[PDB]
């Protein structure tokens, strides 16, 4: 007693849509730092039938039976996890059933430090995830700064994370958890400098790996598990899984953390977990283990590297003058026009970038710049020559919202009207929309 | 530079155990209240490449841009939400972010009475889920008991809701929200009378109908609606959708909870939505509101019905002795069997049930009963005729439950050894895989 009719005849409204954004997606340019593409395997995990099971519990100790099938896939799914990150599963702990990277950083970091307690993290103009207890003053923007009593570091006029002062602060604040890893941060990270600090304070050493997490696995880029209590990942954005996130644990370091995390992630927080994001990370785990993905994630830096280069060969300024990792942020001062005008820009010429704040930028009224990253279009094949290309068009488009802000002024709702119908971005757009359309797209 | 090679090929490992998840469904008598086989359109839009966009904000309101057409999506998903429940989007909001369940009601929570703030719900033991403030004495259990003060009611010796000690314990604590609907009750709600008790101390409504959603949508139950604050529901049950949540408020009852309930979701809790689960849920959000899904839900109530009627037949005693709605839950204690060794036995012979407990089980350690329910085994096609066999096959695990416990003991670890070849139980495995395999499947 179900309709069995494929999407396309159930469903035509809908299908239309999401055909709409196939084409949309297959031919922008995607330089959205925490973006990638899913291969069809992990989507095909996704889809499945997997999905219409309860298994609340973890493996073994689950609260229904038929669960057996739903057993192995759990157990192998958080074996190719401690596998891939270089850790022996007698040292690190897994929890694979985080729903997304909000909920694992505040699972995690409840498990930790609990209602009341307190937490220190990058701030969010400077870096900082929300989750790592971001508020405002006109309100407590973020549960982690609500539930938690939080704290906030920043980055130097030069935008480099500022020890010193994390320091100054961690000692005088006495925090639980220290929070280190960021969103948009085009720097590594001195996790010993970190784990220092904690040790000295007594606290809890807490790394968010997401943006960088293939760097960590295929130590390209420090390695957090040498020195953190605790290291959360999503699985969606350089790791190029499903939308899913992991939480590590250090048992060798604190016996007894890992009942406090599982028991955060379910029954505290948490219900059934879902099992189809459970599997199609699986899937996408193997593939970060095989030297093929660390070929990918080489090509990554490789082509932020020469993405970065060809920005400042065109004089553009980048927040640190360079990129170690997948990501730069671009310093847009020198041409007077905001992240917000350029998005706008970018957007009607197919290209994926967004606004991002720069040290510079007291307030996040109006930020000063955008984050750029080369994941996506790594997966679809471009290399280090092509990168001039987006360098070129990135310039191109940054020239044009000069010119509209002078012809229509500084104002967003004047800006915008200049937008449809330039002859320029049609141009450009229709350029972004050859090359990207034809690359290769899983 | 990706593997686009089809799942069976890249990961033959995981490929085999899925195959095997799908046949032990396809080869189950699946009687948990909860679950439920998801159509293939619904899949199709789980396995979409609208999983790879980041569109954290709200439509029209997104961080970033190019997301004009999962704009549409999650419009259309908001749109068929407050449609298929029967509310004008004028008088009702809706949010369809929610990752799951548990999640919603947490959010939702959070928005109405915040950090320390002041809930009631039904207790766990007594039909209550986890989410509406479920502790122990040994421990806060649930962030729900933690981030907030929570006061927990219980059903009567009858298995009936008591009104008089929910008002007995609403105006001694005098809450800000008081929870109703819930995971295991087989009874209809009187959401008039706890609307009265709300007004009288000024608390909010909430009813998570998520067990019971297509009997609201349908009009076949009590409509919530007409005087909650607040309803929520899961998406995956009884509702036939993918693993989410909807949280629905009412403006008109109080203006500037659409503010309050959207920004408790994001950013004070989640980051980026999952658009694949936004797109599968307007999927069959669509279907909801189609004659032939009231026809659906209707089979539910009678299978439902002739299912408690036949038990009943044969001398196996109800909770509250019958049921208004989709599940029941059966009282073992004149068998001296717990729900523990019951849910083995039907594992065993390829039944799903979960062990529940019972007004008269004190504590949770060791519940007397089993909570059943029609969804899943509708969808696969099943009228009331095929209810007795059903009973029949459950009678028999009852009987079979009795036999080797006296035969084993009265402990689970000695019981459950004489599971593993009792030539009763393969008969009966064989006879329950023999009419399951050949039901029509999604
Ligand atoms: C959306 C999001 N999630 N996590 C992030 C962000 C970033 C971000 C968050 C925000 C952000 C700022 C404020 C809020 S808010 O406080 O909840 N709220 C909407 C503002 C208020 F209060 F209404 F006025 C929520 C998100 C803003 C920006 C920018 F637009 F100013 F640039 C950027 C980007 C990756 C988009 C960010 C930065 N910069 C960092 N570090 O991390
Ligand atoms: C798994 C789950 N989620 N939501 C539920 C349940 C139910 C449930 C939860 C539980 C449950 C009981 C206690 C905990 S607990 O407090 O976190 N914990 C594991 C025990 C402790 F304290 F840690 F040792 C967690 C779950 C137990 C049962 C039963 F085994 F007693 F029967 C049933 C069923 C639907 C499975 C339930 C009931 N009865 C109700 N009302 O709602
Ligand atoms: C360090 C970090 N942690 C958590 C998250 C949020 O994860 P979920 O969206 O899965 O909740 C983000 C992404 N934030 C926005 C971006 O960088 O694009 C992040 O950068
Ligand atoms: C009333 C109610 N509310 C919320 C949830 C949480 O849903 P998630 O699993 O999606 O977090 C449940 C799950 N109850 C489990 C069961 O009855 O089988 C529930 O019964
Ligand atoms: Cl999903």
């Amino acid at each position: 007693m179900f309709n069995n009719e494929p999407l396309e005849q159930i469903d035509k409204e809908l299908h239309d849509i999401l055909a709409d954004e196939e084409k949309r997606q297959r031919e922008t340019i995607n330089l959205i730092a925490s973006e990638n593409l899913t291969n069809g395997a992990v989507r095909e995990c996704l889809g499945n039938r997997v999905s219409n099971k309860y298994s609340e519990g973890y493996p073994k100790k689950r609260y229904y039976g038929g669960n057996d099938f739903i057993d192995k896939i759990e157990e192998l799914c958080q074996k190719r996890a401690l596998e891939a990150f270089n850790v022996s599963d007698e040292e690190w702990g897994v929890n694979v059933q985080p729903l997304s990277g909000s909920a694992a950083n505040v699972q995690a970091l409840y498990a930790l430090v609990g209602v009341k307690g307190k937490i220190m993290g990058m701030h969010l103009c400077s870096g900082g995830h929300l989750t790592h207890g971001f508020f405002d003053e006109k309100k407590k923007v973020s549960i982690t700064s609500d539930m938690f009593e939080s704290k906030l570091y920043k980055c130097n006029s030069q935008g480099y994370v500022d020890l010193d002062a994390v320091r100054e602060m961690a000692l005088s604040f006495k925090p639980k958890v220290i929070i280190c890893g960021y969103t948009s941060y085009p720097r590594d990270i001195d996790y010993q400098q970190f784990r220092q600090i904690c040790d000295e304070v007594n606290a809890y050493l807490f790394a968010d790996i997401s943006h960088i997490s293939s760097f960590v696995a295929c130590n390209i880029l420090n390695n957090p598990f040498l020195h953190a209590d605790v290291v959360t990942t999503t699985t969606h954005k350089i790791l190029r899984g499903p939308r899913s996130a992991l939480i590590f644990f250090n048992k060798k370091r604190n016996p007894g953390i890992e009942q406090k995390i599982n028991s955060a992630v379910f029954p505290s927080f948490q219900g059934g977990p879902h099992n189809n994001k459970i599997a199609a990370v699986a899937c996408q785990l193997k593939e970060v283990h095989s030297p093929a993905f660390k070929e990918y994630t080489q090509q990554v830096l490789l082509n932020s590297k020469a993405l970065a280069k060809a920005l400042i060969s065109k004089q553009i300024d980048l927040v640190t003058n360079g990129t170690d990792n997948h990501l730069i942020v671009v310093d847009l001062r020198k041409f007077s026009i905001t992240g917000s005008k350029l998005q706008e820009t970018c957007n009607a010429i197919n290209v994926s970038l967004n606004k991002n704040t720069i040290p510079s930028d007291v307030d996040a009224v109006s930020p000063s710049g955008v984050r750029i990253g080369t994941p996506a279009m790594t997966t679809r094949g471009a290399k280090e020559k092509d990168m001039e290309f987006i360098a070129d068009v990135l310039a191109r488009a940054i020239k044009i919202t000069v010119d509209l802000q002078e012809q229509y002024g500084k104002k967003l709702v004047d800006f915008k009207k200049g937008l449809p119908g330039n002859a320029q971005l049609q141009q450009l757009k229709q350029e972004v929309v050859t090359w990207a359309g034809a690359l290769p797209f899983p």
